[PDB]
């Protein structure tokens, strides 16, 4: 039916810096060898998204941006394999082709085939699939999906269950992966321990799940807005602590708080000063500190070497440092079993064309996470 | 013959600050409970002991130094088993307790015992074994091994093989087994790796070793200093890289080298700019990059998060990451099993009287390593 052809549809493109996402019709070519072409049923509106509107994520320009996202393959190009039309999909932002050096090591995870690096704003083979009245249009992480259609390439693309809620799961695209991986499968959080988690957004929300998930005693989350203690609390932190209600700083506090050091902590803000308050708060001879993640037009940090001498040890990740195609499956099995709750993190569902209320929401802090639908 | 007594032998008292040592008549108590006193045999001399004659190293003064050391047991206070006169010992200047919760978790050795942290210059129990003319004088890090004899707690010895040779042995005290663990303890160094090692003194020549015996297959040796390369591949570097030779910086050099970035790192130098290199150089993903030493009066270094973001994991370490009471003997098996070899680290040896002429040799850079022997 529209297998072989271009489909006409909507997408949201930004088209310069700083300014919102203009709602416009585009042309969306077929896949070519080793393309997958999705229909975009849901997308989650990401911090990282906000951050090519900014500037600070720098990527070619005009782009459709996007990356968190589930959807239904439309037609699949010439030798592809592991996707078939009509099955429920998450796109990969972290590919996983499978034959490159990180992903042949047991450990790594961002795959050389990625357009984070250094970005290109293409498909694998340098162009674009993407035309608005003839000019054409960039990707965004091999994604790019603030579109009705995407077409992205077999390495980041990932099948899922196909009695899977899109609307919900397409929260493992991103948001939920990246906190939940960094306590279960970066850091390793361990039964019967104490975590430490700074900052109690979407991501932070993550983290505290995957420390539940792995059977942390105490999970202590730490941020200057109490409205977020409640929904902290209901996914598993057992206590919550607010540094302005303090006179002394914070990592002492911690560190009176779990008799001597948390064993594992997690910067999610993105901030300079907790990520080293986060490091120090942690047991000195044996506590592990996670960065969730960076602004990406973050400064140098300050610190002094001597929090690491004494036996810390400090890690960031992307994507909770999970392979994707491996791992994104899994983590919808792990849904499909229930073994956790996505519902709690989802606060504003929007259609799709209303997207730019939806960034307004992520810019106010008002929502923890907000889907569009189409 | 002289348990139970009082014995007066010679020792190196450190009167002040920026002196040379001074060769003095000492007294030395004999043992409480749980304290074991020791006939030296010989000791080694560590950067760290003149960093407390550089002021850098705060410690309670007057004092005796020396922490790297190998003796014979002269008698022991009640209820001590782990030890009995005549037993060849080495002083551990990280206590293993087995008590606290850092010895009792599987990857700490940084036992809260420990003297370093907020140095007291005493035994345990709050109190000095050592006069000279009646005015009491410190230990240092619970070991003081600059001393004809010293009295340690029986959490600070292990008892090792009764064939042991003590002047080679002595560096399980301290340079040997701290850049050993760091590759096969700390970094868990793997066959068919590529490490760098920024350093080629005695600690990382020790590295060079450990990552030899974990099976790198390339070990590159990383130092301004070219007279120091000739020792750095008879221990095991498969290529010697002086930094001074290039017009790009070292790390760009080195990932150039390594076909993307090294498996593991380590910085030895103590030196921030290249603790910073060493963390860049090893691979984005999956890198691993070890502090082997940092000098007590450190600032504070500048980088940039984003560096650990990709999947990068940044430790230090005290000790080689060795539980002291358990690897030490351990260690010294290995040695009498001919596993690794200790005489290219000895480049000079000096009987104790002249401890001030082996310090000369440390700062001047002229030695590996000194030992006196008693
Ligand atoms: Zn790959
Ligand atoms: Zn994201
Ligand atoms: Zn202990
Ligand atoms: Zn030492």
């Amino acid at each position: 039916s529209t297998a072989g052809k271009v489909i006409k549809c909507k997408a949201a493109v930004l088209w310069e810096e700083k300014k919102p996402f203009s709602i416009e019709e585009v042309e969306v070519a077929p896949p070519k060898a080793h393309e997958v072409r999705i229909k975009m049923v849901a997308t989650g509106i990401c911090r990282s998204d906000d951050h090519v509107v900014s500037g600070t994520l720098v990527t070619p320009l005009p782009v459709i941006a996007g990356h968190e996202a589930a959807g239904i393959v439309e037609s699949i190009g010439e030798g592809v394999t592991t996707v078939r039309p009509g099955d429920k999909v998450i796109p990969l932002f972290t590919p996983q082709c499978g034959k490159c050096r990180v992903c042949k090591h047991p450990e790594g995870n961002f795959c050389l085939k990625n357009d984070l690096s250094m970005p290109r704003g293409t498909m694998q083979d340098g162009t674009s699939r993407f035309t608005c009245r003839g000019k054409p249009i960039h990707h965004f992480l091999g994604t790019s999906t603030f579109s009705q259609y995407t077409v992205v390439d077999e390495i980041s693309v990932a099948k899922i269950d196909a009695a899977s809620p899109l609307e919900k799961v397409c929260l493992i695209g991103c948001g939920f992966s990246t906190g939940y991986g960094s306590a279960v499968k970066v850091a390793k959080v361990t039964q019967g321990s104490t975590c430490a988690v700074f900052g109690l957004g979407g991501v932070g929300l993550s983290v505290i799940m995957g420390c539940k998930a792995a059977g942390a005693a105490r999970i202590i989350g730490v941020d200057i807005n109490k409205d977020k203690f409640a929904k902290a609390k209901e996914v598993g932190a057992t206590e919550c602590v607010n540094p302005q209600d303090y006179k002394k700083p914070i990592q002492e506090v911690l560190t009176e708080m779990s008799n001597g050091g948390v064993d594992f902590s997690f910067e999610v803000i993105g901030r300079l000063d907790t990520m080293v308050t986060a490091l120090s708060c942690c047991q000195e001879a044996y506590g592990v500190s996670v960065i969730v993640g960076v602004p990406p037009d973050s400064q140098n940090l300050s610190m002094n070497p001597m929090l690491l001498l004494s036996g810390r040890t400090w890690k960031g990740a992307i994507f909770g440092g999970f392979k994707s195609k491996d791992s994104v499956p899994k983590l919808v099995a792990d849904f499909m079993a229930k073994k956790f709750a996505l519902d709690p993190l989802i606060t504003h569902v929007l259609p799709f064309e209303k997207i730019n209320e939806g960034f307004d929401l992520l810019r106010s802090g008002e929502s923890i996470r907000t889907i569009l639908t189409f």
